[PDB]
């Protein structure tokens, strides 16, 4: 089958980008390659991204303007309602989750206000400018006169902005009745079309996925002495993602929906796969949304509602890894954290994750503001940097799965 073969492909990516990075590593590897040549040998991953990227704008605006505007004003409120508290409880028990992990497993044992950032997160979720928003978010720096908090437009899209604006202009235009029947068909259609691109981009996604790992193991330096450091850290990742996505979130499900859950994650192993592969939830969300509507049996305007917010808003994985890393890093550093810590870092984590873009090495970006919340020192980043090409991946699995369920979860509710 070849729709199976582009994922297994695009699976197989990985292990054959670890085993060329591997492989370039050992006979000099960036000393031998030189910049000339190293920028060379990673720049198809980074033409991978660079699609990515251009198909998030248009895919996600016209999906959420088209779901929106599928849906029953009140229909559609309590369905978002709902949606927003399974998306909070579940980023708040994947951090919850990481923290005890952290706690437990201890991996360490070998500036921005936070009113600020949470008062910029408040300012991008309303974006001042609709095209601007499209390439910048809002962001607070703070000149000494006293720190006073001055902010401006920075690089960057403020996909959250737009993905609120849709929601919005969707129900502005089921409001309107026959009236919004031609920009529902047009966005619609313009949705349709994107579709189009992504699947044509998941041919050249395997590529792209084997040299970007590869670089990305290739940058690193004495790979096996570092994994042997962040050997901890990475169990506690990636078993905290394994007990989320295989434990909590089923049981969830199964709780909420006697239906079994394991059945409704085979339904989309593929989309996972390729939420693994790409290791960006909006690539994946035109397939998931495929397999939902298709092998699950979600309703169109359950899923195509839930699953374009859920990949920007509800990333399980970027708040576990956040948090994972807060207390890594607390370890490493010798602070003890309390009470008020733990519950800063749960806190600033599930802000992170909502204000996360959704994209390739998009979590890490933000790991700095629990840092500062918490006092922590924020250049051991350049530590969790060197791992995220693997450690992503898995949170973008477990990020486009808490979407899969909860729409699974929601359509169970309707009926
Ligand atoms: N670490 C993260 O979860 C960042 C976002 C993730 N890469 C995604 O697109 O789903």
């Amino acid at each position: 089958l070849r729709a199976n073969l582009l994922v297994l492909l695009t699976v197989v990516a990985v292990v054959a980008g670890v085993a060329l990075g591997l492989g370039v590593s050992g006979a000099g590897g960036a000393l031998a390659l030189g910049p000339e040549r190293l920028s060379a040998f990673v720049f198809p991953g980074e033409l991978l991204l660079r699609l990515l990227r251009m198909i998030i704008l248009p895919l996600v605006v016209c999906s959420l303007i088209g779901g929106a505007a599928s849906l029953d004003p009140g229909a559609l409120g309590r369905l978002g309602a709902w949606a927003l508290l399974f998306f909070l409880v579940t980023t708040l028990l994947a951090s919850a989750l990481g923290v005890g992990l952290a706690l437990a497993l201890q991996p360490g044992a070998a500036s921005k206000e936070v009113l600020d950032s949470f008062l910029d997160l408040a300012r991008n979720i309303f974006p001042s400018n609709l095209v601007s928003a499209a390439f910048r978010s809002y962001s607070t720096t703070y000149e000494e006169r006293v720190k006073v908090p001055v902010g401006q437009e920075v690089e960057g899209m403020n996909i959250l902005g737009l993905v609120v604006f849709a929601i919005v202009f969707g129900v502005a235009l089921r409001k309107l009745g026959p009236e919004g029947e031609l920009l529902i068909r047009f966005f619609n259609s313009f949705n349709e079309a994107t579709m189009v691109l992504v699947s044509w981009i998941m041919w050249y996604a395997p590529v792209g996925i084997m040299f970007l790992v590869a670089g990305k193991i290739v940058e690193m330096e004495d790979v096996g002495l570092l994994f042997a450091r962040l050997g901890k850290y990475i169990l506690c990742c990636l078993l905290g993602h394994a007990i989320h996505g295989l434990l909590v979130l089923p049981l969830i499900y199964f709780l909420f929906t006697r239906k079994n859950p394991y059945r409704f994650l085979w339904g989309i192993v593929t989309p996972l796969a390729t939420a693994f592969g790409t290791s960006s939830s909006s690539a994946t969300l035109p397939l998931m949304m495929k397999c939902v509507e298709e092998n699950n049996g979600v309703a169109k305007h359950i899923s195509r509602f839930i699953l374009p917010i859920g990949a920007t808003v509800n990333m399980d994985g970027a708040a576990l890894f956040q948090c994972v890393a807060a207390v890594f890093i607390a370890q490493l550093s010798q602070q003890s954290l309390d009470f008020v810590k733990i519950i800063t870092i749960l806190v600033t984590a599930t802000a992170s994750s909502v204000g996360a873009a959704g994209i390739p090495a998009g979590g890490v970006l933000t790991l700095a503001i629990i840092l500062e919340a918490v006092n922590l020192p924020v250049d051991h980043i350049s530590l969790i940097l060197a791992v995220d090409w693997l450690v992503d991946r898995s949170c973008t699995v477990l990020n486009v799965e808490g979407d899969a369920l909860g729409a699974g979860l929601l359509q169970n509710y309707v009926d």
